[PDB]
């Protein structure tokens, strides 16, 4: 038993809500929050800048060290750091940027890393500003992570066309 409240069942191991991630993570204080990111780490927008923003640009400052000393991330590659005031840690996942050319085949790796984790809170990788399609990120989610995963979709006519097109 845990402490997700109002997700939807999709799957064995995979549960929907339409919420907003950064309430969603204030209020659980999950384990493991995932975040959007890109490999430099530079949470401007979408999904990032809302966290970063939740953090008061804590993520941004420990980000930028995490850079500083290991160099960018892989597109499909992830770490682990803090999750400050969010959630005991971050881990960051690079899904591709379809508005950056990137691979969607990689997005199948990205997923990959939630399987490092027994449960999460997580976005879609590769939607809203990065630019893939959202049904397909839901696609690859639930026929390649294999841990409990619990996704945040913040806009409701969004959600609704992801539940009502599962199949
Ligand atoms: O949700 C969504 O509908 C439309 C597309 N799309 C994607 C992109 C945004 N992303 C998210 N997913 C879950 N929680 C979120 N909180 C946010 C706060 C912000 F300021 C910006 C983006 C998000 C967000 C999934």
């Amino acid at each position: 038993v845990n402490s997700f409240s109002g997700y939807l069942k999709l799957t064995d191991n995979v549960y929907i809500k339409n919420a907003d991630i950064v309430e969603e993570a204030k209020k659980v204080k999950p384990t493991v929050v995932v975040n959007a990111a890109n490999v430099y780490l530079k949470h401007g927008g979408g999904v990032a800048g809302a966290l970063n923003k939740a953090t008061n640009n804590a993520m941004q400052v420990e980000s930028d060290d995490y850079i500083a000393t290991n160099g960018p991330l892989k597109v499909g590659g992830s770490c682990v750091l803090s999750g400050h005031n969010l959630a005991k840690h971050c881990l960051h996942v690079v899904g591709p940027n379809v508005n950056k050319g990137e691979d969607i085949q990689l997005l199948k790796s990205a997923y990959e890393n939630f399987n490092q984790h027994e449960v999460l809170l997580a976005p879609l990788l590769s939607a809203g500003i990065f630019g893939a399609d959202p049904i397909h990120s839901l696609r690859v989610c639930v026929d390649t992570v294999r841990t409990n995963v619990y996704l945040a979709v913040f806009d409701k006519n969004l959600y609704d066309k992801l539940v009502s097109s599962f199949l």
